[PDB]
């Protein structure tokens, strides 16, 4: 029941998200939509941390035609593996990020899919969770 937010709606590009964390919504935006088809784009994101992020792990699933075709896990904070200046934020802090997502992938996939992006912490608790809806026909 969280609202679906429009990140992009361009001629050949739509991106939407919805928070799948029942506790809260969050705010997300891409400075230039069409940079999602390069290997780096600049984002703005804000949310309230309900949990500490001493440790932070992203799990990223890609779902196509209802089927989870890819699953990927990265540590973002941790002992010796910290990737975000706002690692260490205690419970109750207002997280902010504006900065690039870089990318070992040279571009997000083409066409119609969903990316579920779930962040969790030292205790496996859900910090943030998004279903992103992508329709990407730009590289066309």
């Amino acid at each position: 029941e969280w609202p679906t937010h429009t990140v992009c709606k361009e001629e050949n590009l739509e991106i939407y998200y919805k928070s799948c964390d029942p506790q809260q919504d969050f705010a997300f935006s891409i400075d230039r939509c069409s940079d999602v088809t390069t290997h780096t784009f600049d984002i703005r994101a804000a949310m309230v941390l309900r949990q500490s992020i001493k440790e932070l792990y992203a799990k990223v699933d890609l779902i196509i035609n209802g089927k989870t075709v890819l699953s990927y896990s990265e540590t973002l904070c941790g002992p010796g593996l910290s990737k975000l200046i706002f690692c260490g934020k205690k419970k109750g802090e207002h997280l902010y990020y504006e900065g690039p997502i870089t990318l070992g992938i040279k571009e997000i996939p083409q066409r119609d899919y969903t990316i579920t992006a779930r962040l969790t912490n030292e205790d496996r608790a859900t910090v943030a969770c998004a279903d992103f809806t992508v329709k990407n026909y730009l590289d066309y």
